[PDB]
């Protein structure tokens, strides 16, 4: 019992590591595409304009 | 009895442990993929504004 748990808790708790890496990084990564959006999408509205 | 009960409560503790993991890891992951999408879609909606 204390192993099979052990392994499963160990793969379980991976998955719970690289999806919270991949939930942090995901929320500066998509903050950094915010910025660039923006600016990109702020010169192009003005000479467009 | 003990034996085929203590096996199969290991595999089912073992899934048990795997559900909470997948749990509580579902929940910090959808968690910043909420603000994940909230930030994407509020810079998206500002810039198409």
């Amino acid at each position: 019992a204390v192993e099979s748990t052990g392994n499963a808790k160990a793969e379980a708790e991976s998955r719970a590591e690289a999806a919270r890496i991949e939930g942090e990084g995901s929320v500066l990564q998509a903050k950094l595409k915010a910025q660039a959006l923006a600016i990109e999408t702020e010169a192009e509205l003005e000479r467009v304009k």
